[PDB]
């Protein structure tokens, strides 16, 4: 059984050097692959294992030298498989790739940092191995920026990082498999403890095989409640315990620069928001009942976690010396009816006052859970609302009383233990863990107000000009008469909108965040949501957040927001705070990526100018994809790259589902995520990036013109482009496939304009081509190099000295690292008409030229020259991904073309090609993670 | 703040050398003591901290050279304290001693073993650093005895270790304080990781200080002398702490060790290698607070604790059990369960689909567990329920069946590795803990049964069962058990005690057999006592009667015991009722209180010999239950040799031992300590079953018989013949204050009037353990060894041969020597000076001289010049503890003088920073926690 020696040789040939000396990635992945292949031999036979290992070896040789002969060598094997063998092989490479990710995570979490590797500039913030931790950021602020420790502390006090969980564009990984990945990571890490005993190591090996098999032997498009349940798992996994540890580390770093206070436990440095069950944009499956469900489910998970956390808190709080105030409350609580701690104590006596009060809190938490459960499964309760906590103050008040009393009695250290962590958990997570944003297209609000005005015999709000719409909406917001009643013809859509508002109205305000308007263009959209909110009797209306998607919408955004701030009603409703959302993926679908990047920098600049004008605190909400959508260290520089004063201590970022596991799956990875978001926000508030030189802005304006020209000329002007897109890519199968929880085309008939951003990026990411990400950069850089000899030098200056530019270029280079034109050529050869075959050749030439020009700008000879660790990990995944690519291509040809008969091979073991296609989609998706 | 330099100096003088090179004990206790003393300065002032530190330094100097001046300097400070400062200093030294204990536990748990330190004989089995682990025991059985691994495996399959939790004789430490100690041990251990980062180390320091303060600021006196339900709750803490998770880890290590000798099977998941029993809520012997309701309560409470733990564990089990390939049998069960109403996993899944059959079955089991928990809670809190009994698990088989279905099903499809994961741990936990975690034994005096039957026969006009001879008692009992007519009804004059007995039986009949073990008869002397319990059981309608276990306490009861047990096996009814299994109990503390220690030890070896002879004669499998104190009563490594020391064939794969409350924290408080405890019980049981100790040479037997005669003569001549002994015991010792003080949950004097004879064994041992004198343990040995050395010059050599080559003798002597390490005649003399009349002073002086003589003689026997010459690790830890205990000794002595004598006015000192009874209780609890086990 000498197969391990060969896979060892191929892994060492794929990743030759050591990116450090704790570089155990090759060792880790070799171990996981040996154990997996032994299990595979045991379950589906020797023949299956030999076939699989032959496929992987060819894949590694290809990712070695990129010989096109290797790809046909893979294909000859993969097409001769009957659907059963195809499914077993595809499943196998999916789990192998997953194991590579798990090993990769262990490497990242236990890679020792290097102090001597820091260069001293902003480039260090692009990798976790050199980025500034919390305290290095403090000493950067104190030494270089001449900020006082008091100023840093006060900034932290008023800072908020708000992380928004969004639905996975594909497989939102089930909670059970998250747990299994956790056990696998734990077993790996412990197996490499330089102190492990022989028996412990054997039992760890046996647990590792056991877990790999457990994950490999498990097989609707999950209901939005199920996907939400799955998306919330990271709170149980790492975030709940991780948050108080991080805040405590903030306290320590403050003590180490002379600050004697701790960060106030009620200061919302960390907040969590969710779109799961709230985003309705082109998703009729997200109903009012779905939103109510995920709201109550969230309140349930929160009550459970607080309930379970408060018993160990009750065990710790056994003191007797206390406040006069606390003693009064304890004697008060002692006057009542003790069912949830009989296993611990028959009853809580009055000489343990903290235990009395805390026991009453535990009882109210129990009634809170049971009521939320009763509302969820029925629609009414009988549990008195006064016997529960309804707002955060009812909850915080007795805990704060305990804290005051303990400090009163010289027991402050005890208070800074389980109690401080608990208080910080209540402040971070509230009664819901997350606050749900609601998202809907503006057009639906136009439809509702149009049915309303037509019903009042005043005309059609839709035909009205923007100014007339604003004037009517303003006259209604300032009036006292209601707008409509039950007597109102509602279409299914109009009734959905109003019913969603009624459900928001009947639920606690702690569950909701922002009302997000998709395709927002004008102030009347924002006023429409505010009016519909008020007239549906929502007592505390949500803050309305416009989403400006298209490029023209971005240009018109600061005028519309200034006009909104200028009207007295909206100015008194917002009370000096406004949140605006900009969409990177969406805008890229409109006008290419380079143009969306520069337009979003300028648009944020102008929005900040308006916000300073009217005295409003602006919060920029960064949607999905983009430069702000990356994993790990790059994000630190991403945040540092935003224009000066666009953050100002209030950051709101989408954590894309395709990165959320790499970011919160493990204890260390999670802690470092929270650390870098907080540190980059704090530093940016006190140390903005440089203002761009005037020639830099002129150069980017021209490049923006050329890049949007090329992008629209290929994507939108070419007549046969849509046919090519439907052939050289699995877009049709992705939409038909019940994969994306929502549908792809907003209007089923329409073109790419109506195609959503997620399938737009996905379709080209599956083929390792990524055209929506890089297209346009080529002609823009060619144009400026040819127009003036010196512009290359200017470009190289920007990449070296302008953070915004460096992060934009860095993203293009990274996406090219995940690209391989040869595989794309295979897709062309199998799936595209001969009439249309030369077209892909031209686009591929553009791919190569764009790659060379990006290298020239970054001063690099190879891709990712500055981040060898990431190059290593990506090169590792590519060996598995390439196999899922070839399998997906031939499977597509077999699905579309029943006239393509293959010489099948005999069944292998196990002692429908649609399923295999879905496997390859999920696999390739999991191996490429984030692109644009 | 250079105070740290002084406490470091004193600590290094107390423990000078290194018992290894991972000896960080002095570092550990120095760090903890520094942090504690800083907290003490911050809360109660600088003067309080300086006074306390001056006291501790003097205490350590005393435990160094035993200079009598140091004791008067301690007393001089301690008498001048007004009651407030007395409370603060006593509390302070209690928590400091606890920290010495915690540092000691960390040192023991992380001390690396040394393979080169093994000598190759049985002496190695007396210390954790050299004892044989499971695999070393296997290879010792295979190499030296040429046993096949299959024989070892079959022995393990049929071996059972049965550990019985009994009430702590004093402060059964509250669950909360156990948890704080856990956090402190973890901060220490993590603070010394040789790779730890600066911020982590700073935050661990902050957590350590925080936790030490948390423990110091909780009261440990007020409320009630905890109700038996509360004491049971506190006693059950070790299942949540370590035992629940600990059982499957140990069994898996057993599997690995079996693999390393060629055995490919695992220990069958239903095989009872480990069992737990409880007396908490069942022992009524001289304890009227333990009522029938108490028994019903602890049974149902235990059933709740078990259902809770299974409920929480089966959710992770449900996450692991996500397979789809399954058995035809399991697939059928999944389709059936799917036909029903799904309320306990909405946060996880809306409902369980049929393509996850293991999740279907496990979810339905989880539902049944929730109904069981809430139902038992309803029975406890009311008296009835409404939860249908068919919607719960009433016996262990309903519970085990679907889990075995999952295991069989998983193995059918080549998923055996998956089954040997979360599921195997679960099956072994169900088999070990059952539906109750523990089985409650009931214990009652035989005399109470005599009272019940006497009221019965008097009510029927046949005579008084009490006046009847033993043979007539037997004849009547035998005529009644074989008959078809009931014995009594409601029309029966019952005294309060008789009603207690009958209600106890009625409660036993109304509860599941899964909750009960053995009915143990205290002061058992004759077969009529056992037949009385069997009859009262049958006539009180207990459907599945408990197995009856006589407790032979007094020496004469032990001598007559094999005759009585033989007579019991010879009666056809009892023979067919017991079905070939019998458990008999012997009591080490009881026998020592009767006849001294040496005679009770030798008498118990012979008594076990004779009981085995009877069991082999009649073909019955005998189980010896070892009560509290004794040679079988120690902490840690010594138990390994203790078990190996029992007479051949007395164990035979079924061991039942009392785990005394004063040691249970040292044995089950920490992960490693727990694993090694289970390991040494299992390994010692297996080895004794296959490799008995040598049989004693005839001259060793004759010699021990002589020593038994002389030793009982001295012991009874001092305890029972000296008239003023009872007078002295009430002065030189806090026996009176222990009983009057609401300390021992039960009372001391059985009949309040009587002497030591009616005094229970626990207060008897305790009273003398507090004064560092330990008279009940060593008295009689002095004269015995003197007698045999004088009769023949050569007997010393014979004694020295026995200690070196006879395990029983070595463990007995080892125990006496260990108790002597914890003894100090100077402190006992201080108690004499403060509390004892002058005309009785020579009496104590004479007793102390016996103390000295026995000590020297014990040394001569063990071939040692210093105490504990062969176990420096134990000597080291004991020396460490004694420096703290001594201050609590002097304080307790002067506090006793202040309580008894209000005519003793002291020149008080001013109060320091922000009731002598509470002080006394503090000193008792502290000294008890530092001295732990003796005899
Ligand atoms: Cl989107
Ligand atoms: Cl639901
Ligand atoms: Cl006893």
């Amino acid at each position: 059984l000498e197969k391990m020696a060969s896979i060892d040789v191929h892994l060492r040939q794929l990743v030759p050097g050591k990116v450090s000396e704790d570089d155990k990635l090759v060792e880790y992945d070799a171990l996981l692959l040996d154990r997996f292949l032994d299990i595979l031999q045991d379950l589906h036979g020797e023949d299956l294992r030999e076939t699989v290992q032959e496929l992987y070896e060819h894949s590694a040789e290809y990712e070695g030298k990129h010989e096109p002969k290797k790809l046909e060598e893979l294909g000859s094997v993969l097409t001769s498989l009957d659907p059963g063998d195809s499914i077993v092989i595809a499943k196998a490479f999916s789990h192998m790739l997953n194991l590579a990710n798990l090993a990769e995570e262990v490497q990242i979490a236990y890679r020792r940092r290097i102090k001597k590797l820091k260069k001293g500039d902003f480039v260090d913030e692009s990798s976790a191995t050199t980025e500034s931790d919390l305290e290095e950021t403090f000493k950067k602020l104190v030494g270089d920026l001449n900020k006082s420790p008091e100023e840093i502390f006060d900034a932290l006090k008023n800072q908020t990082v708000d992380l928004v969980l969004t639905a996975h564009p594909t497989q939102s990984v089930r909670r059970s498999l998250l747990q299994k990945h956790g056990r696998i990571r734990d077993c790996l890490a412990q197996l490499y403890a330089k102190d492990i005993t022989p028996d412990d190591k054997q039992e760890l090996d046996e647990a590792l095989q056991r877990e790999i098999q457990a994950a490999f032997r498990t097989d609707t498009p999950p209901t939005p409640q199920d996907e939400m349940r799955a998306g919330m798992s990271y709170f149980h996994e790492t975030i709940w315990k991780g948050v108080p540890k991080f805040l405590r580390r903030v306290d320590t770093a403050l003590k180490n620069i002379g600050i004697e206070e701790r960060v106030p436990y009620n200061a919302p440095l960390i907040q969590f928001s969710s779109w799961m069950g709230g985003d309705r944009d082109g998703n009729p499956r997200v109903t009012p009942e779905v939103t109510r469900d995920v709201c109550l489910l969230a309140r349930m998970m929160a009550a459970t976690m607080y309930f379970n956390q408060i018993e160990d808190l009750m065990f710790e709080m056994s003191m007797w010396r206390c406040n006069d105030e606390l003693r009064a409350r304890a004697d008060e609580v002692h006057a009542n009816s003790a069912k949830h701690y009989i296993e611990f104590w028959k009853s809580i006596p009055t000489t343990e006052p903290y235990r009395v009060i805390l026991g009453d809190v535990r009882d109210k938490l129990y009634h809170t859970r049971e009521r939320a459960h009763q509302l969820l499964s029925n629609g009414h309760s009988d549990v008195p609302v006064e016997a529960t906590f309804i707002n955060l103050e009812q909850f915080l008040e007795p805990l704060e009383l305990c804290y005051r009393s303990l400090c009163s009695c010289g027991d402050r250290p005890i208070a800074d233990g389980s109690l401080l962590d608990f208080l910080r958990q209540v402040s971070t997570f509230g009664l819901s863990l997350v606050r749900l944003d609601i998202r809907q297209e503006s057009d639906r609000h136009t439809d509702v107000l149009d049915a309303i005005t037509t019903h009042l015999d005043i005309g059609s709000y839709r035909e009205w000009s923007e100014e007339r719409r604003q004037e009517w909406l303003l006259s209604e917001l300032s009036g006292k008469r209601p707008l409509f009643g039950s007597d109102l013809p509602k279409t299914e859509e109009i009734a959905d909108v109003l019913d969603t508002f009624h459900v928001i109205a009947e639920l606690p305000a702690d569950s909701f965040g922002a009302y997000i308007i998709s395709m927002a263009t004008a102030p009347s959209d924002v006023l429409a949501v505010e009016l519909l909110q008020r007239e549906c009797r929502v007592k505390q209306p949500l803050r309305v957040v416009p989403l400006f998607e298209k490029l023209a919408d971005l240009e018109a955004a600061p005028a519309a927001v200034a006009r909104l701030f200028s009207v007295d009603w909206y100015k008194n409703r917002i009370n000096g705070k406004q949140e605006v959302m900009i969409g990177y993926s969406d805008s890229g679908k409109d006008a290419g990526r380079l143009s969306a990047a520069w337009q979003l920098y300028k648009a944020q600049e102008e929005l900040v100018k308006v916000a300073k004008e009217y005295g409003v605190k602006l919060t920029m909400f960064h949607g999905r994809g983009g430069t702000v959508g990356r994993g790990g260290g790059p994000t630190h520089l991403v945040i540092l790259s935003q224009p000066p004063d666009t953050i100002n201590g209030s950051l709101r970022v989408t954590v894309q589902g395709e990165v959320i596991e790499q970011s919160f799956g493990e204890e260390h990875l999670c802690f470092r995520t929270l650390q870098r978001f907080t540190a980059a926000t704090l530093e940016h508030g006190m140390r903005p990036p440089i203002s761009p030189k005037p020639e830099w802005r002129a150069l980017l304006d021209e490049m923006a013109v050329v890049a949007t020209e090329e992008y629209r000329s290929v994507v939108f002007q070419e007549p046969r482009f849509v046919e090519y897109f439907r052939l050289a890519t699995p877009e049709l199968e992705y939409g038909r496939m019940n994969i994306g929880s929502r549908p792809s085309k907003r209007k089923p008939s329409g073109g790419i304009e109506s195609l959503r951003a997620i399938p737009w990026i996905f379709a080209w990411t599956q083929t390792r081509f990524h055209l929506p990400v890089w297209l346009g950069f080529g002609s823009a850089i060619r144009h400026v190099i040819e127009k003036d000899v010196r512009n290359l030098h200017m470009l190289q200056d920007m990449y070296q000295h302008w953070p915004f530019f460096r992060v934009t270029i860095d993203l293009i280079e990274m996406v090219f690292a995940k690209g391989d034109p040869g595989i794309a050529a295979l897709y062309d050869k199998l799936l595209v008409s001969e009439e249309l075959w030369p077209f892909g050749e031209k686009l591929r030439a553009n791919f190569e030229e764009t790659k060379k020009l990006i290298l020239q700008t970054a001063g690099h000879k190879d891709l990712l020259e500055g981040d060898p660790y990431l190059k290593q990990r990506l090169r590792l995944r590519d060996s598995y991904i390439t196999t899922l690519n070839v399998c997906q291509a031939y499977t597509l040809k077999r699905i579309r073309d029943p006239s393509y008969h293959v010489t099948l091979r005999p069944h292998i073991s196990k002692e429908g090609l649609e399923d295999t296609l879905i496997l390859t989609m999920k696999g390739i998706a999991a191996g490429l993670q984030n692109t644009g």
